[PDB]
């Protein structure tokens, strides 16, 4: 049930005057170089839909970065957000406390791999999430060096950026970087030189070039998303997280899963790393946790995370309570309406549509991922050279005709799927046809 | 002015009582133990003056939650238009498809910052955030790597805001190893110069000097500095020593960073701290109390600057959040309508009169400090040796009449002032009774 | 011609008595990690011999790891010390001047390769040559970033750990080390995952892989060695340095071949690029240069060099004048004697004898161009590496009276580096008693 | 007895013929940037003397940069080379080891301070000296950060870069740096603030400086020159390494002494840390050891340098056994002919002539060093201003009469005296003379 009609509609062409004039009151104040992907302007966003200023509604299938996953304007988040605030906005929780903060954490203990003691502690960002993790796993182990892998992305902080793979647009010409930062070979099946190697193998390969490099009982974390998000949603053959999860241990080695984008039902398990019964010693979390407030969290081993000292983490705005408020709600649809069901169920459908697509093309390289967590990588025809043209292309077609679809990838030729969980089964089947449709055009 | 909650001191026995006790047992459970807060109370509203705990005492607030709440935290301003805003969408990623939320408050930072050359915003979620941003467009800017900062600075906990920070506990200690090229440079701190007669002129070209035989001016990417150090222990500069860095700066084609992220938005009687001594920097980094609790950030800079980063290099999930503009709007409204520069300076008056009252009654090494943000140094008795034994003792004391106030400063000896600017003369003079018979008591 | 017998000669038991007694003085006063592969005491070292302070001579296939390519006492060059000694020993260039300096510039200029304007600046060690490569490319290019292979090794400074792959025992415990350094993949014929994988296809996997990650404009400079020495004497598929060095052209990128230890003849040309005709922007030397006493140099395009302001590099030792002395000496020996030609026919003997070995398995991969020759030691019957049988050989050679070094990232590879004035008898013989060894294990 | 005639003789104008045909070779040769104080090239070098290939004979007060403290001739080193290169010039200690490099060892154990157990490794350069005495605190104390000092200066490697002060024309354009190095605050008498400060005093500015910024139990290792030498022969206040090195003993952290510009007689003792009985854990060597070989060491705790691994320092040419051989002579011909008593009498000859000249002046700021490494610092006249200007026509001057003399500083202004021990009385004299009379004419 929506307050909004979800139906794609297009009155005509966009952006239209309202739109036009919020763009041109734009590049007065804001830099040039903060962009959008979407020339339009919201005025409400709820299921599926994303309506305009000029009153378009699109289809969402992005869920802005894969955080509006209960839905940009869940009835049960906006009205949390709307009690909490009218109690207080800020208090930081570093020097006066509040109830949200710690509900906060029990959920996520609770959610959370493993059935060891846990801690949380709260911050804004994703990248900060990332920053406090790292801080930790370099604190606890007293060690320096963290190894994070080709494709990956973490952030746009200084030592994210360095934890990040791709150059452009996030490093190019903002070093130097933090330093003892190694990067080692992912498993990327599609790609892999030998196509034949085991995710065993892929490990080993990693694992050896680490000892080599590095040695393992010099390096403080591991990290690693467990489906690699901007990299172009790569899923690791199977056995290569187990393997590098073993390999940590018997080190000594924090092994921390960045689940920013993979984590909170996203996948169909309320964690990527659930799909193998991966148990991380340190998770990355922030965009689903609090139905789009700016909430963030790492959830590791009571015994790494207690060994920080008084006051060694933390930041201003951190565990907010508005955000609080929303996240406890937010949750709380989850688990209400089973998204981890929805979210396997969309894998269902949209997998369904895109093989089938497949079977008829050669451009389609490859289908992968899980949930609403899905992906595309487009070749060019009979290789497997990548086609970011296409790409380009088809999202472009794919807006012209009111769906909004994102794009991702190390070599930018993958499609990526985030709709929210929340979507109707009829406005999936819209988008994917449309997308279907943009990619036989072009 | 007028209030939700009733604006008066008032301990009803024993705390924490027996529903923050509660709260306080959940906490220790699921939340790292190094995160501690100043107070063990824990809070259900917070307005004007006051923080109002679980158990119904109600404590007179000279932190504003470190200088977040200025128009108190709970503005109804604010906390409407959250809740309208929060109705609409709570997100959508600026990014992918903007809003005019993001826009609106760019408008209004490109107006209140100053100089009135062109300019141009970003926005973003962390204060850590914002100065990690304002470092990445200064190196990119001007092609060069070396960033200063200055002695007592303190910029935020990201492996290079940890960096541009100079205190180690509990800050540094085990984070590292530390983001390159940041170098530090001696601060203006009248109090302890070797030098009593040194003027802002004179340590400036201490600092200038330093710089160019250390690193070469040429070779500066950003000089960054607090204009009122916060963390640090609201050191203010000698008169001439800004404007100084601020020419040299310019004649170096270095980017001067002002770091206003503490001392912006009124809270030295002025809308940004610069302004005292007209200094008009290249690129200003903002948070706090910029939305009024809610997590927003911001750098505003020279338009040539800002825009010279390519497509996409800045960003974020987060930023520039729909409700936290909302609440920015409203707050910085709130900020022109009912004066909070001028009642800022009157809390000034208000506040040195009775800090200079108790000098002249020794203990009190050193009164400074500009509007809502005001610090009292204290000294061991008779000499200028730090008492930070006497600072934690003071800060106990006024929590256990109601009052709760912050301590700070590189040598943990100062008192700080940082009450919001909607807080009734009553209520603030109740709260610096209170001090002051603190102080005389130990 | 040569100054002490020629011939391998153990007389019984080693370490001999007096080699004892410099042990136990040492063991009191040298720190105890500064260990030694070898545990007898140089008294002589001339042509292929090394004899110790008990009279016993043991063949020398390391050339005190690939630096006496003219031998370890080349008359020429002893007695260019001495007469250079007698005059002054040091007055420091960037002071005073002195032809030495000026001259050994002109030889380097010389014989490096390409023929458009270079210049040269010279230093003490192979890590100080690297070290003022990179300063160099960054200078000159105004970038920062720096791009290694796998397997590289380039020194035991700072940044010239952070260049070398291998952590033990290079790295362990001495970081954090310098910054803007990225690691790309090398050519590595023997353990490429796909075997049919080519030098242009090696080359266009690492461009795709810098420009992804940092992007071509960003890169000061790519260093490699033409053939990856403690690596493993790996040479990189036909191709794949000539890639490199065009894509560096096109990108702005300083091109910096680390010859420091294939420099000088060993490979059997003047310097190891040479074997595909590359001409690098900047080329690292020490070792071979100077007949074993300390020196090293970089020679590079003059608009890069010529960039560096007024004092920006240099050193205190550096271009010492008895070392300058040595070092025309030895490249004076290297152009009578034709020791390029002399390594051409090493390879020829050695891998002649190598390849019979292979012949009869143990024997994973034989590599290496003139005097720089390598076996690389497998687990029988498969691509596993074997270290137990390396160190097991290298020992069973010391026995016998051959000293043999080892190397590689997997500890597995046999490392021939004669000295190139080694006679074809004395090499036979080496080869004889390594090939032992290895049937033995 | 000496060699060459041992009296200043300038026959005509210079450079001569000879020398012009060098330089004409030279400059299509060897990099622009690589520049020569003197343009005059050396033929032989020996006792006080530098005679040029047209026949000129300079006064030599610099000794090649304090290397030919025995003379850039001695008869034993020269004997003691052309022996050893007759048996072997390298074998690669690492490889196949010899007598010498442990007689070397032998010898630096002896003559260092302290009588507890010490060890040595030998190197090249000084720069690599330094660079290893680094690796080795690093590696026993399992700390990163190394504090260093303003003026300091240790080489040209990037990280002993890192660890020098002057940017001009060590550092510039030649970064990013080594990271994790921290510059602390010297004691230099002159230039103080407060020129009453004493060294325990200043010592404490750095501790509590070290202990607030980075924290005791964080550093590796304190790296000093007990005389500063390329900053300005700056000799630390009484008291001031003493304090250093008794804190350093306390909070665990390896205590450097870089002696490689003092060491080795230079000063009137057999080290600088002598004067005042300071005991370093590690201390780097070069210069003056091997009589103009390259030769480099460190000498240090056995416990410290013990705990390196197998194979974890070391080098190619590393302790050459020709290097070695002049060295056992240098250090020979340093006790046969008691060069610290020489040093010591070259200390009474200069300063009392130096001490003349400061009284007929004023533009003589600054007298100091000890032994035969002592220096005048150069002001404008009638304040503390530095004198550059001045500084560079003096040396100029002086090599116009035949008297080859260095400058140094951080401000460009300081003329040092680094003669050879070996100096007559005579030269040493008429040298003086030269000097004095050109800092009168200008
Ligand atoms: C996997 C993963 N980790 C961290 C982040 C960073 O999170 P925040 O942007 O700081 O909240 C992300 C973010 N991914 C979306 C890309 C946004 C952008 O700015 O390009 C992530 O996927
Ligand atoms: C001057 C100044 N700059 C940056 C920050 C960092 O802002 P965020 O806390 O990341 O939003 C600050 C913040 N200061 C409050 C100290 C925080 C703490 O963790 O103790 C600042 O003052
Ligand atoms: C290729 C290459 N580059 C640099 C070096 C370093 O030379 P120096 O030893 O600094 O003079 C080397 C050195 N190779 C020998 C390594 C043996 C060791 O363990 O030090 C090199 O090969
Ligand atoms: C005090 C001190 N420590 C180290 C060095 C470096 O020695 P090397 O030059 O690398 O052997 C020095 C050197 N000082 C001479 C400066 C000459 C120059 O490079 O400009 C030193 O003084």
């Amino acid at each position: 049930s929506y307050r909004i009609e979800q139906k794609r509609n297009i009155n005509g062409a966009f952006p239209g005057p309202k739109s036009q004039a919020l763009a041109e009151r734009r590049s007065a104040v804001v830099a040039a170089g903060v962009a959008s992907g979407v020339p339009v302007y919201v005025e409400d966003a709820d299921g599926g839909i994303i309506r305009d200023v000029d009153g378009n509604s699109f289809i969402d299938l992005g869920s802005g970065i894969a955080v509006t996953s209960v839905g940009a304007s869940d009835p049960a988040v906006v009205a949390a957000v709307q009690e909490a605030a009218a109690h207080f906005t800020h208090t930081c929780f570093m020097v006066t406390p509040y109830e949200g903060y710690v509900a906060v954490t029990e959920q996520l203990n609770r959610l959370t791999p493993g059935d060891h003691a846990k801690r949380t502690v709260l911050f804004n960002s994703g990248a900060e999430a990332v920053e406090n993790a790292v801080k930790v796993a370099r604190l606890a182990t007293g060690r320096d060096a963290v190894v994070a892998f080709d494709h990956a992305y973490h952030g746009r902080t200084n030592l994210t950026m360095a934890l990040t793979a791709k150059a452009m647009p996030y490093k190019t010409n903002f070093g130097p970087f933090a330093p003892e930062v190694y990067r080692m070979p992912m498993s990327y099946p599609f790609r892999e030189e030998n196509p034949e190697i085991t995710g065993a193998e892929a490990a080993k390969r990693a694992i050896t070039m680490i000892e080599k490099q590095i040695g393992g009982d010099q390096v403080a974390a591991i990290i690693i998303e467990p489906i690699q998000g901007e990299g172009g949603f790569i899923v690791p053959a199977e056995g290569f997280l187990p393997a590098l999860s073993e390999w940590a241990k018997e080190k000594g080695i924090v092994f921390i899963a960045d689940e920013v984008q993979s984590g909170f039902c996203r996948t169909g398990e309320w964690f990527a790393v659930d799909h193998e019964g991966v148990v991380p010693d340190i998770i990355t979390m922030a965009k689903g946790i609090a139905g789009g407030l700016p909430l963030s969290a790492i959830t590791g081993r009571a015994d790494l995370l207690d060994a920080v000292h008084p006051g060694g983490l933390g930041g201003t705005y951190g565990g907010n309570p508005v955000a609080c408020a929303a996240a406890l709600a937010a949750i709380d649809t989850m688990e209400q309406h089973d998204l981890n069901g929805r979210a396997r169920h969309i894998e269902e459908l949209a997998l369904g549509k895109l093989r089938e697509l497949a079977a008829e093309l050669s451009v389609v390289g490859d289908i992968r991922g899980r949930g609403a967590m899905l992906a595309i990588e487009l070749v060019q025809p009979g290789s497997k050279e990548p086609n970011a043209e296409l790409t380009k292309a088809v999202a472009a077609a794919c807006l012209k005709e009111g769906v909004i679809i994102l794009t991702c990838g190390t070599y930018g030729n993958v499609i990526r799927l985030l709709p929210p969980l929340v979507i109707s089964d009829e406005l999936l089947i819209d988008g994917l046809e449309v997308l279907a449709a943009a990619i036989k055009a072009h």
